[PDB]
């Protein structure tokens, strides 16, 4: 896979950033990953907040496409994305803030590196996990 680079236009909520790619604003829908609702259920502002701050702080946002298909049918790109060279999908499931999702059409490169991150969250008691 490959990282892209990318802007950070806007911040919509733990799971959903809105971007700059290729020079076109687009809202990408992180891989592999659920969050709990804001739009409220328990952490949904704790992830929400964790992943604004992340982008928000990075220097380098990056876009990683997986090998499967890389757009939902909301017309949301789905990818990992990097903050930094961190992946926020990673950092949000190993914060406990998110649990890993199901796998969709293919893109399950990263699977069992956030499964990882979540089995370590849960074994923590960590906030969703508490």
């Amino acid at each position: 896979l490959h990282k892209e680079p990318a802007t950070l236009i806007k911040a919509i909520d733990g799971d959903t950033v809105k971007l700059m790619y290729k020079g076109q604003p687009m809202t990408f829908r992180l891989l592999l990953v659920d969050t709990p609702e804001t739009k409220v259920e328990k952490y949904g502002p704790e992830a929400s907040a964790f992943t604004k701050k992340m982008n928000e702080n990075a220097k380098k946002i990056e876009v990683e496409f997986d090998k499967g298909q890389r757009t939902d049918k909301y017309g949301r790109g789905l990818a990992y994305i990097y903050a930094d060279g961190k992946m926020v999908n990673e950092a949000l499931v190993r914060q406990g803030l998110a649990k890993v999702a199901y796998v969709y059409k293919g893109n399950n490169t990263h699977e069992q590196l956030l499964r990882k991150a979540e089995a370590q969250a849960k074994k923590e008691k960590l906030n969703i996990w508490s």
